[PDB]
């Protein structure tokens, strides 16, 4: 990892861009010659190999957090995996040639970068990145950060620990899939319960759920069993609070939260991915990709449309970029 030759890094590249807020089918345009971002001294420049989509990407593009967004135009995409091509002068953890992955935006809703992952090259803070596990493809790696870190942070906020029970609302979703795997394999839960629709229950069990509850047939909050931790990933805290043991904790990522539930927004941290590395390397915790992934870089509008349709059953990843 000595520096790349200077003129080997381009100053323009291909990216997807929107210049006004709206629906992705209306505003998202391919630009063959966008500026490659200059890095700050605590950043690296990455040759992007794969990027994954998230709901935040299209909600941001609709203007949902314009108050605290970065200036338009925007190149979307939070999740990335790729190869380091340049390091800033304060970077100590990465060298040129390192294969890396992460969620670009430390504070998801406050000044996310103008230059996201749906581009050939992007700038990333050292602190958001981790070394890619050798046994994961770039597609697989790209699929992970936002969802696995959100699962981890919520479980830590809820104080999950060995021997405790957990109920996950929305187990088949992108975050919920990892809540289940982390609860069972990383946090040592004695019992993991989760809700989903009828066709998704075998997925819940495959991932680690001891009890898969069909929300189309029964109401979890009416069960006599109550849980040490309830992690709401759908926006049902008014019911979630009825399923927790006295003295337990309820956390949600979809507000407004009914007290005593709390809402949080992920802080993206490469350190979390590093802490999870051995579970990813042993396959105890697995990526969950949509069968339609990957989408080629030419097909980013279609990728968004599929994510937005709610028909996705796993992560929507864009590759090759």
């Amino acid at each position: 990892g000595a520096a790349a030759p200077s003129e080997s890094i381009p100053s323009v590249n291909k990216a997807w861009v929107y210049s006004e807020y709206g629906k992705t089918s209306d505003v998202l345009k391919f630009d063959p010659s966008v500026a490659v971002p200059e890095i700050k001294e605590d950043q690296v420049l990455i040759k992007v190999v794969a990027a994954s989509l998230n709901p935040v990407d299209f909600k941001r593009a609709l203007g949902y957090f314009k108050d605290t967004d970065s200036p338009l135009p925007t190149i979307p995409g939070y999740d990335v995996a790729g190869v380091v091509v340049k390091v800033g002068s304060q970077v100590t953890k990465f060298k040129v040639g390192d294969e890396v992955y992460g969620d670009l935006n430390e504070t998801a809703l406050v000044n996310p970068t103008r230059f996201g992952s749906l581009a050939e090259y992007t700038a990333a803070d050292e602190r958001v990145l981790a070394h890619k596990p050798k046994n994961l493809s770039f597609i697989e790696a790209a699929s992970l950060p936002l969802a696995i870190e959100t699962a981890h942070e919520g479980l830590e906020r809820a104080e999950l620990s060995a021997g405790k029970s957990v109920l996950v609302l929305g187990g088949a979703g992108g975050v919920g899939t990892h809540i289940i795997q982390l609860a069972k394999h990383v946090f040592g839960a004695s019992k993991v319960a989760a809700t989903a629709s009828t066709k998704k229950l075998d997925l819940l069990r495959t991932l680690g759920a001891d009890l898969a509850i069909d929300y189309t047939k029964e109401n979890f909050e009416d069960l006599p069993e109550k849980f040490d931790v309830v992690y709401d990933a759908v926006g049902e805290t008014d019911k979630a609070v009825k399923a927790v043991k006295e003295g337990g904790k309820v956390v949600t990522i979809v507000g407004p939260a009914t007290p005593p539930a709390i809402l949080f927004v992920l802080t993206s941290k490469g350190s979390v991915l590093e802490k999870l590395k051995p579970y990813l390397e042993s396959g105890k915790v697995k990526p969950v990709l949509d069968p339609t992934s990957p989408y080629p870089f030419t097909k980013v509008v279609e990728a968004f449309g599929y994510l937005e349709s709610s028909r996705a059953t796993g992560k929507v990843v864009v590759y090759p970029i």
